[PDB]
């Protein structure tokens, strides 16, 4: 049993009130309150991210672990929040995302943030028929949860599958979310895309707890398997903290306003 197991036996045997204090426990979150009065009042133009997303997406940017230029492609961007963010940035001259749409999943949402009008946003969209295209840097954050891993192994392995063909762009940019990176189909599957387009595993410290998941980001190293054992480890540590602390809130980010020249 890989220690990212027995963190899914655990977190299913917990319950509720424990399953929603465990989640959000010793994370890093950001405060929506803001934008979520600013779409009341259709204020499409106060710099307002459009989901908890583009925080998520900023954190690793601004660590630098890759460097969006170019045409950007964005796989299942639900609303939008890694599509608005790269849009302000340097080096992106394009952005295009793709989503399922339709009932039960999010529509793309549209604001007026700084660089909006460079990004189309087509929703309607179910990623795994569609025939890739060309980008310099590529995004996915697929990977539909389930109570069972053995079900996540497989999500992902499709996604993942999904992905290394997308990925014929050159020494280029790419983050890709990937729900389980512990059951060893994943873990193959991982060390031999790592061998052909390097990158490594990141653990997104504004994830929740109730969730494995880790970014392969481009510009990223070290042996996969320790990089996913660490994380159990730690998500196995915070269910056992003798104190308990909530979430740590930071700022969210504001993108500004206003379209970017020609
Ligand atoms: N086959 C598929 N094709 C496209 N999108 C998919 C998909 N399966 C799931 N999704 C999408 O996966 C998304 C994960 S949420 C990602 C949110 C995004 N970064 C933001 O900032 O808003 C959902 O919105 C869902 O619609």
């Amino acid at each position: 049993r890989t220690l990212g197991e027995v963190w899914k036996e655990r977190l299913n045997q917990m319950t509720k009130e424990e399953f929603t204090r465990y989640r959000k426990e010793a994370i890093i979150e950001v405060d929506r309150s803001a934008a979520k009065h600013a779409r009341k009042e259709g204020n499409v133009t106060g710099g307002h991210p459009v989901s908890r997303g583009t925080a998520k997406l900023r954190w690793l940017v601004e660590r630098r672990f890759l460097e969006p230029v170019g045409k950007v492609i964005d796989l299942g961007c639900g609303r939008g929040g890694w599509c608005y963010y790269m849009a302000t940035q340097k080096r992106v001259q394009e952005v295009r995302g793709y989503t399922k749409g339709g009932p039960g999943h999010e529509e793309p949402q549209l604001v007026q943030s700084y660089g909006w009008n460079i990004v189309t946003m087509k929703s309607g969209v179910d990623v795994f028929y569609r025939p890739s295209e060309c980008c310099d840097t590529l995004l996915c954050d697929i990977g539909e949860s389930s109570s069972s891993a053995e079900v996540e192994e497989h999500r992902t392995i499709r996604v993942l599958e999904m992905v290394e063909d997308w990925l014929h762009r050159g020494p280029r940019e790419f983050c890709v979310k990937v729900l389980c990176p512990y059951m060893p189909k994943v873990i193959e599957k991982m060390e031999l895309l790592q061998r052909r387009y390097g990158g490594g595993l990141v653990r997104n410290p504004l994830s929740r707890n109730s969730t494995h998941e880790m970014y392969w980001v481009s510009r990223a190293s070290g042996n996969v398997v320790h990089s996913v054992n660490m994380t159990s480890q730690v998500l196995l540590g915070r269910m056992e903290k003798r104190t308990w602390k909530g979430p740590q809130y930071e700022e969210d980010v504001n993108l500004g306003s206003g379209t970017r020249a020609v």
